[PDB]
């Protein structure tokens, strides 16, 4: 008649980390984070991305004759686009405000081309003008969505062009202005000196005077051309007048639909999937709450941390029996639960684990686990903004900005783990120890210690008698007289 | 005779939360976030705030006819004004590095207005413009602060004007430039094409040529007005030269009081109270530590934390004999002696360990509202329409932050709740170990959390064995005699 | 025959803090920061800094008359800049972008000074222009690296010149444009109104036309200058084209070394030192993870707390058997093992838990130094007068970010102190444990910590039981004899 103490113990071979320890290996283990990713760029709920290609941005809003699929685009998910695209302004010039228009179109889906100003309106000037800096099969072109308007004879007319805004939405238009690289250049295309563009709104004034300089060949010209944006709200009016110098809007882009998305800045091609959420390394399908692939991301799917391993032990630690209690190590025959009660009748013997330690234990671990992964939802998440040559003050400020918000949520995940893993064996360790004292506790002294976490009875009982012991109802008044009996042998 | 060993218990009602446990009952807590306010704007230390109404500061500093309860106005403490303000710039135009302004604004009292450049000094020009955008009774109308030039019979000849500061302070002056819709109107307006407008101080060097376009109707008008400021320094002076295009200030801003102040963005009115902090929603009127209602408070008063509860648990896990629960019937301390001689019994506590346990929790407690004391705080800034990666720069940083301090503070109280539990719990067993210890074996451990004496002792005896003084020597033997019966 | 268990005790006098207590009394202790500097600027690795004196970084570029000893300089370390410098702009007048000018300045060593345009090619102009805002022992001068041009006789024809970067780094060019007081000056230095100054590389584009207003004259004049830059790229082209108000540049600054610099606002001098890192108060020489001098540091040093005392308890509680404090006789190890035979007694410790509580404290200790290595630092910056927004969202920013890091390190600071205290009494108890189990029931617990063994043993009984050999069935018949 005997019976011991002890705790379950398995054949894995998972290994934790602790604020003390260093690779200790434990019984069961829960992974949160992911470390892989299948390399495509694909689809985002059904929709695909919008593929610029070797065009950027301002060459497909303009027009470039090289970008000529990007005429009628569908809707999309999120912008592709490569870090040095080779065809952006084919005539060179500047983009006033480009990175405040890159801001705006992060979160703007569908667009929808409407004409607003037609080409044969402009029946007192020439249209018919080009460059062979935009050139399509040897002879000159021009932007698609833009006209240049040179002179007709020898009159360069006042142009004036207005547009009320009744299609339902807000509205982008961009216009230009030319900056030849002469006097001689400036007569012979408008026949004037002293020319202005001067566009006018509800909240927008602005008169242009050409800039003539002296300058490098870029792409084979002298001249410069600069592009100005705005938009127009509904109901609104637009205003355009010039004695020269003018890059005339024909077509202006309704925002149609809206929505949460943003620019990728990636070197692949579209292939097929559907994934829930892309990085510009691949795309990640996992219901693990961390991930350490790339700090952007676009669609739901998880954060970010800059860790090489984040595993929590939930579990025993394991220590076997080299070649019977909790002071050498667990048993492998105990497949019931985790903390043992192991026992030993006269007819026999069994391997019964304890129940109402066992679910305390795993409610604990399971709030514990919950707690872990709730306390982390309150993160930062990155968001991608593009900065000129002349902002790098505020670019350092920004990107410092997200790395250390990212260092301090990668240290308090780590510190978490570390300490919950100590909490978590220590638990354990006086768990086993608790249940021990009890057992001690309820016995009294009927009973000799053998020193391995467990003591012979020194009142001889029965199947029922220990099984009562388990539940906790051992009566030393029942059997203190016989016990003591035998205690005088 | 025998003794017992336990803690204390009561009637309270107040759940703490833990790492391992939510909702468990203690006996005693302590609150730490207010979650309260009076809903009403009003005083800030007996100084009342300027009240803008429907204006903005532009309207104010410019002298809108609308905003003529303005134009003197006292020393206050902070600014309202509402999100989309009606009387601003009546008639339509610009106003250059307006957010910078109501950035310098922010932490400027009193004004003093004074008069610069008085409006009859132009012998030479018209100063009775005005238009029917800035309108009362019908007539037309302008600007209150500002001047409009125009030709006197069919010449514009230069305007000048200069003003050495001498007042004793900084002075802001605000001067404009005209843009008319077409040539024909600047003709007739100023006689003249191809105007300037110039202004010069010693760090302040402008050449504004005035664009004429066409555009629609805002308040009536095709035409624009572009407004700039700048600051003057003591005994520097500051030079005027237009040809035309030029709307001259008469008045001038003294900078007098200064201090911390700000602009609050609400819809309210000014009520009668006298509070020590304000937010946009009502005041705060607490001694807690902490307060979850607007990130955006002016005044002194406690630190923001974005959640919703927020109590550490100062006392015993509330059960109602050590292995077995706790007494309702001892009012003494934390840690129970509970004696019975043969002729009397008690229900003493120990009084060392209380105050030992009193002054561990009071440390902790100081020490954790003194570890959040170097917090965040946010500070209100306004931003343009073409400034939108910068205000999204600002709201990430204020939120990050605000979500860091949260975490800080959560953690922080469910790990001392944590350890002030398992704290409580060993105290009372190590206390009782200790009483086992300096018993010896002179004592019948009845199990339930204490013995029954194997030596026959009174009331002092009793009271020695308590005490840290059982002399073992003493009464052992009768003790061994009836142990071995 | 007793043995006892007891913890080592000395006569240290190191305090340390924890959550519940204040001002405890420790053995060994470890400090983390470094509260001292010597307080002299003086070289980094050997390489001397750039004294500006009292010169601002645009009059040093510029070339003021005042700072002729900046002429040529060589190889840097980092720059000395007052925080109001009296010798800049000697002309009044303002720079474009001088705090953008500033930042890339911030990680450039060495430039190298290439004549790109003589002052002997303007053959058809005026090139000795000065004013007395600028006066070398009475006499007018001007910057020593432009040009002012002005007529030549009463003409002044169209001015253009041309440089093609072939130097072999980028270069930085710097011109400029004159303001006069009113149209009788403009007349008197150039016969032509309405000009223009034209610049044009192939990514920048500029036309400026002269302003002139009546203005307050500083430092005696009442016109101004205004300075514009730009990097020009290998391989690229300037063109120079003005009517009038030109003042063109007769150097370029090249690129030549790049690396890792900083500027520095300090109103000191240049001492005789040599220093690893360097901060505007004085140079640091520590081994120490953490210091709190200033935030903005130059070099390899450590990290930034704004704490003043960081101490780490890596022994055990300091008060003169365990249940009574500790001995002052020991000086094995951490752990007590005393023991005393019939023949004689000994002080000797425990061999296996001392090792296992070294390896593990100094694995703490490491894994605490290893957790704020990805600590933030802060980057000096500059701002202009109308960007007061961005100047407060940058202290803002540097300032939440220090905040935080200093709570991280003194909670960790206070938890490790804690679970150390309380692990070496857990190591203590559970040794007086585990003998008083092998034990077994052969011995009356004496109280304080110890046993009388209940069976007279020996030397080797004493070390059997040390080594944890100690067998019941070997010896308890004659045990249970002395029993009675
Ligand atoms: C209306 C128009 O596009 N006209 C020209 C165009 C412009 O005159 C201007 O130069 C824009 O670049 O220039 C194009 O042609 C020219 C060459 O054929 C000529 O040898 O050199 C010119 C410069 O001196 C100019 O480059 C051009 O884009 O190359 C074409 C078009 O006829
Ligand atoms: C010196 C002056 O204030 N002159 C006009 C003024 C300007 O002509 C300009 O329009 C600035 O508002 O405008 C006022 O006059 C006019 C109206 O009464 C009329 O119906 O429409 C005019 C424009 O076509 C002009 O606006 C005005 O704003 O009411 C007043 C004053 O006569
Ligand atoms: C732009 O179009 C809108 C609608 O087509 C015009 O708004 C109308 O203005 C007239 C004024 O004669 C009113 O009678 C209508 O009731 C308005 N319609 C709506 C829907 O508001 C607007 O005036 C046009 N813009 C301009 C500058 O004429
Ligand atoms: C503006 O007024 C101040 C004070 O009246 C002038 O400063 C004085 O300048 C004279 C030079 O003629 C000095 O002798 C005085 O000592 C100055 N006064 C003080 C208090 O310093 C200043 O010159 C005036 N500004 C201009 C442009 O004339
Ligand atoms: C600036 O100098 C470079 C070389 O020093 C010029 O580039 C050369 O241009 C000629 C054209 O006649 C080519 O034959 C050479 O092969 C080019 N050299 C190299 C290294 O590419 C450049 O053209 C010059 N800049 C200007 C505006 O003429
Ligand atoms: C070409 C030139 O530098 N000319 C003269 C300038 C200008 O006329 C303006 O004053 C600009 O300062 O001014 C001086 O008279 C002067 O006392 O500063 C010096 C010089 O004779
Ligand atoms: C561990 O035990 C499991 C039993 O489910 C078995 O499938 C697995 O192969 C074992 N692994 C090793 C290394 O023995
Ligand atoms: C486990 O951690 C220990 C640190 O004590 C290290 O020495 C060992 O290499 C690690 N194991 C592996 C497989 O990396
Ligand atoms: C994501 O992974 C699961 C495996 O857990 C798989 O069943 C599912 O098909 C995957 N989703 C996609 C889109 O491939
Ligand atoms: C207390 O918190 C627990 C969460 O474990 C929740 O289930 C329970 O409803 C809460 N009770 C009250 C009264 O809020
Ligand atoms: C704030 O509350 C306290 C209650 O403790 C009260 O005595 C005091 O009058 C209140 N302050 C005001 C301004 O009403
Ligand atoms: C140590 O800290 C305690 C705070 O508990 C303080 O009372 C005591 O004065 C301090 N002693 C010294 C020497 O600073
Ligand atoms: C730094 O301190 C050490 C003392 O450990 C000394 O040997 C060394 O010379 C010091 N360095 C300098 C530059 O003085």
């Amino acid at each position: 008649d005997q019976i011991c103490i002890g705790y379950h113990s398995n054949n894995s071979t998972e290994k934790v980390d602790t604020i003390l320890e260093r690779n200790v290996t434990v019984t069961h283990a829960q992974d949160l984070l992911e470390k892989t990713h299948n390399g495509k760029l694909c689809k985002l709920n059904g929709i695909p991305p919008l593929e610029l290609g070797d065009c950027s941005i301002a060459g497909w809003l303009l027009g470039n004759p090289e970008c000529d699929r990007l005429l009628t685009v569908p809707e999309w998910s999120y912008i592709m686009e490569k870090e040095n695209p080779r065809n952006g302004l084919c005539y060179p010039g500047s983009f006033n405000d480009y990175e405040e228009l890159k801001h705006l179109l992060s979160s703007v889906t569908h667009f929808e081309k409407v004409k607003i100003l037609p080409k044969d309106r402009w029946t007192q000037h020439t249209t018919t003008g080009g460059s062979r800096a935009c050139a399509v099969s040897g002879s000159p072109s021009f932007f698609r969505n833009m006209v240049w308007l040179t002179k007709k004879g020898s009159n360069y007319p006042v142009a004036k062009g207005s547009y009320n805004n009744t299609s339902g939405e807000q509205m982008l238009v961009i216009w230009g202005v030319h900056h030849p690289n002469d006097e001689a250049e400036q007569r012979t295309l408008y026949q004037n000196v002293g020319t202005y563009v001067s566009v006018g709104t509800s909240t927008v004034n602005k008169r242009s005077i050409p800039e003539i300089a002296t300058r490098p060949k870029v792409n084979g010209q002298g001249g410069r051309m600069e592009f100005s944006w705005t938009i127009l709200d509904m109901l609104d009016t637009i205003n355009f007048e010039s004695t020269g110098n003018l890059i005339a809007p024909e077509y202006g882009f309704k925002i149609s639909k809206r929505g949460s998305s943003g620019i990728m800045k990636t070197e692949g091609t579209l292939e097929n999937c559907e994934t829930k959420c892309q990085t510009p390394l691949g795309a990640i399908n996992t219901t693990l709450p961390f991930h350490n692939i790339h700090p952007l991301t676009i669609g739901e799917c998880p954060k970010y941390v800059k860790s090489e391993k984040l595993v929590l032990a939930t579990g025993l630690r394991n220590v076997p029996q080299i070649e019977a209690g909790f002071i050498e190590g667990g048993w492998q025959g105990m497949v019931d639960g985790w903390y043992g009660y192991h026992h030993s009748n006269d007819q026999g013997s069994g391997y019964a684990a304890d129940k109402e330690s066992t679910q305390k234990a795993i409610d604990g671990i399971t709030n514990k686990v919950n707690s872990v992964i709730e306390k982390m939802n309150t993160q930062f998440e990155a968001v991608g903004k593009e900065f000129s040559n002349l902002e790098k003050r505020l670019e350092n400020l920004n990107k410092k900005m997200e790395d250390g918000f990212l260092d301090v949520w990668t240290y308090n995940a780590e510190l978490l783990v570390l300490m919950e893993n100590e909490r978590t064996l220590d638990f354990h360790d006086s768990n086993v120890k608790n249940l021990y004292d009890k057992v001690r506790m309820q016995l009294r002294d009927n009973a000799k210690e053998l020193g391995n976490g467990c003591f012979e009875f020194y009142h001889k009982c029965d199947d029922e008698c220990m099984n009562s012991v388990k539940n906790g109802t051992y009566d030393y008044p029942k059997y203190e007289e016989e016990s003591k009996l035998n205690r005088n042998e």
